[PDB]
């Protein structure tokens, strides 16, 4: 059985082929202690990954490697798929050919520094790289059509006609799940309570995932949010503080669709769908659109598939009927993607071995 | 079973002798795989055709071998014939007579040189090139008349003299198809509707044939035009406006009647009737009025016929009886009076076989 | 002194008649104030436009009005005219008439669209609108001809007959200024140069045009580099250590004739030109072949026009005289064409009075 891993800006998917639900699923943090120190049990490890540095983060500095759906710095990196490999999937990657993701169009040296450094420090038998987008529109059953694949890095919109992506039509936004954490803080800081740390940070994400819903409607929301507590949701802090959160509680979503509101003068995502379709061929904008598909963290939200029509329903060529396919699944939609993929027994000529490395190298990616 | 092979200018029709419609219908397209540059491997099959071209166009290049009837080269059409047997019907030419389409107003060399490559490349046991305005007149049940075909970009009226065409007068005229919807996207730029060529063109072929049809007066269809609502129809997106054409439905068709309206000289459509009819023999003279017959997809405008036999009253004698004779599937008509002359015993006593090509060469048809 | 006003996509033009190049030059941009939050308000200019827009930008929703030729929205676009006129040239239109360009294949509506606020809204005594490539071959000091435009955003070959386009023969095709500048961004970082998104997209545009060129013929340009750096150029950063970039300089301009490279699918600069031409009249063709012109930005890859020579020669018939004029001044061509029929008076007693517009409304257009 071969190795399947979703890395991501925050979140790591990981496993074997063909299983269903991914065997390591983790946030990708290295993790610095702001002493030296060694307690009782265990001796002094130098940093802290993943869940291990989650609950370290009070006597840590956390950092994050991957930005944006590139993988800033390898030595954090590589810190990570240690603690995939050993010990997540608790097993010894010699036996294991091993499929990483990637982002929609990630420059050539990050691709050839992820098998460098697989076949190099990890060294599996053989590895594959596959990008994000496309693997998803592959568990969700479909040849061609558009994605948006959204997570704490990164919004695409990649249009897909035969199993091939048409590169020249990538939208990359770098507007996503991080952007709208620090927003949903200061949202909650501009109701009236006073969030302070990185670990706070979870507390909006939390608040997020939970009662946030993107507004079917901004103004219709507005105005009946003036009117009445209605909308609010009550929220018991760790600490027993019940707060609120009302009109919020849209605020936060909605920056996907307008930029404005934070700091950006690009385009909020419906406008990029519809501009990266301009950017392609007539004859399949109509498959396109007909397919459109959703993955990720921060397509996840209440509301989002049903304001992902509608805001579009305006915008389109006048035969190219619309529909959003956000498979309520979609955080591991890559990862069964790809596993399944990398369990077809057609797909052994498809992986690199390490022999292929040893021979030729890492631009064999 | 023989073929019959209608090669209509952009689009091949093909199957057997003695069915109702066409079995294998396509785009003569033939595509030629590239991307320049000296890319050092291209592909299998050095020209697609047909269906498949039509996918895979952005690697190809995709041209009609055919130019209005005519064969504008050989070469790429002769990957059309290819096709037809060794993809489209699965057959086998050596095995299968075939019947060969041919344009009105369409002598010598190309029937000379037709000849010898199914003779020789295709080695097919008998054929017959055959015009298709004289076999739309058989679809009709019939053997005299005057047949009008208006196609993608043609006008055609033949004068059948007893199932043959009297070539003289012949006439072929620069209207049809492209010719009203390219006009009818200048008439849509008044309001106008945006589709330029972005590439929503074809959405206006699209209205042409679902929301067009023939002012049999133009005043008083002006004038009740003016007076609004009835005539005005809705094109809706599933998307964007509701867009409502109006004087547009009457307005595209008339092009034909008067040539005042795209800038082009011509007589009406009427007088290119009447300019095969008095060209030719007098005791045919009424049995050419009352056999006048239409063929193709731009006949199928509703109200034409109405609109003719009128127009045709305007000029003819008193004392001959204008009878438009259009048929139901007029779009396959000239397929349908191959099949039928195809199902006759006799077009064994009628086509040129084998022998008399090893014998007579080229010019024999 | 009447107007001309070259709405570049993303750069307007705009000054009088009679003058050299163009006096207005700006950033077609309009911001609307911004910052979220529900404050106290916001008070003074509800856009900002043009470079004080450009300066402002996180302060404003800054947007760009045009894409591919098309006007995105009409509400910022009307506010471009208004900065032109009182606050770029200073001016009040009722005076002073316009002349304006628009893509080749501007969609219909927004062609009118233009001309009712320019006529109500702006009210010019008058106004000629046309296509920036028909101006450009009017600065390119020709009437019939064919342009092969390349902006930042999309081609456009334009069959001109006479100091007429052609519609039917004018293709568009998505290989532009982005899309070889996304190139070579992915195409630096082989050498880890890696300028992602620091602020460095410009400088990997400074590259692109103060060191790139396309290759004559590329397999012996591909063996010549490989005999290496005379054809490196060294460069030094605004702030950085000097880079060497060798093999780029023609790999990426070659791939506006080879789609492969950008992995799209797509006919090549030369071919394209080819396939616009066929289409257009027989007759005209030979001077269409004969005066190939370059124009717009992304054409200016030294080493362009002997490569397009031949490479228009690798296409069309030995029997018509091949002969690619690119003029050196090929950004600012479709205002200097502007200038040129502007400081006609024969396009005076011919250009769009506002007296016509109240007569035949927005349809006179």
């Amino acid at each position: 059985t071969a190795l399947v891993c979703d890395n991501g800006s925050g979140l790591v998917k990981a496993g074997f082929a063909g299983d269903d639900a991914p065997r390591a699923v983790f946030p990708s943090i290295v993790g610095r202690p702001r002493h030296q120190g060694v307690m009782v049990g265990m001796g002094q490890k130098d940093s802290y990954v993943g869940d291990e540095a989650q609950s370290k983060r009070g006597i840590l500095t956390l950092k994050y490697p991957i930005e944006h759906g590139i993988i800033t710095n390898w030595d954090d990196m590589e810190k990570i798929w240690h603690h995939t490999f050993y010990n997540e999937l608790r097993v010894a990657p010699e036996e294991h050919p091993t499929l990483l993701t990637e982002a929609p169009l990630n420059p050539k040296a990050n691709r050839e520094k992820m098998t460098q450094i697989m076949f190099e420090t990890f060294n599996v038998p053989a590895m594959y790289v596959a990008i994000q987008a496309v693997l998803s529109l592959y568990a969700s059953g479909r040849t061609t059509g558009i994605v948006l694949d959204s997570g704490d890095g990164v919004t695409h919109n990649v249009p897909i006609y035969e199993g091939y992506a048409l590169p020249h039509a990538i939208m990359r936004l770098d507007l996503a799940g991080r952007d709208l954490t620090d927003y949903l803080m200061k949202i909650l800081t501009e109701r009236g309570y006073s969030f302070v740390t990185t670990a706070e940070r979870e507390i909006v994400r939390d608040i997020k995932e939970k009662l946030c819903y993107v507004a079917l409607d901004f103004e219709n929301e507005m105005a009946t949010a003036a009117s009445s507590s209605s909308l609010e949701k009550s929220y018991e802090l760790p600490d027993g503080q019940v707060i609120t959160i009302g009109n919020e509680r849209f605020r936060c979503p909605e920056t996907l669709f307008q930029p404005s509101f934070i700091g950006m003068e690009s385009a909020g995502i419906h406008e990029t769908t519809y501009n990266s379709i301009m950017k392609c061929d007539i004859d399949i904008r109509k498959d396109l659109y007909a397919n459109n598909v959703m993955s990720g963290g921060t397509t996840m939200y209440p509301g989002i598939a049903d304001r992902m029509q509608k805001e579009i329903t305006a915008l389109a060529p006048s035969t190219m009927k619309i529909k959003i396919i956000a498979p309520p699944e979609r955080k591991y939609s890559v990862w069964i993607g790809g596993s399944i993929l990398a369990s077809l027994s057609t797909f052994q000529q498809m992986w690199i071995t390490k022999q292929e490395y040893d021979e030729a190298g890492p631009s064999i990616v």
